[PDB]
């Protein structure tokens, strides 16, 4: 599944993202935008063997089960597949355990790279919300 911009800032809301560890809602829109180009379906595999998953583009080194990167965690607890899906809930679920880890939305190199520093606001500006 594809979202609209103002489609995906509702979920993530709903999903408990607005203000979590102090990361307001522009933030995670505009993560989600420049990792998969709100794109459920989007995968990518790096240099390490390792795959990308997902709108939010999780890692299958650390957090997710993919069966083909070996010496790798499961640290969500999910099949990489899980995080592909039309339902956002497992995306969000982990990318709340990510966040916590220590590094903050910097685990995310899109957002680190394109979101931190600019006006995140703006990727939710015009959603009723
Ligand atoms: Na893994």
């Amino acid at each position: 599944k594809v979202f609209g911009r103002c489609e995906l800032a509702a979920a993530m809301k709903r999903h408990g993202l607005d203000n979590y560890r102090g990361y307001s809602l522009g933030n995670w829109v505009c993560a989600a935008k420049f990792e998969s180009n709100f794109n459920t379906q989007a995968t990518n595999r790096n240099t390490d063997g390792s795959t990308d998953y997902g709108i939010l583009q999780i890692n299958s080194r650390w957090w997710c089960n993919d069966g083909r990167t070996p010496g790798s965690r499961n640290l969500c607890n999910i099949p990489c597949s899980a995080l592909l899906s039309s339902d956002i809930t497992a995306s969000v679920n982990c990318a709340k355990k990510i966040v916590s880890d220590g590094n903050g939305m910097n685990a995310w190199v899109a957002w680190r790279n394109r979101c931190k520093g600019t006006d995140v606001q703006a990727w939710i500006r015009g959603c009723r919300l």
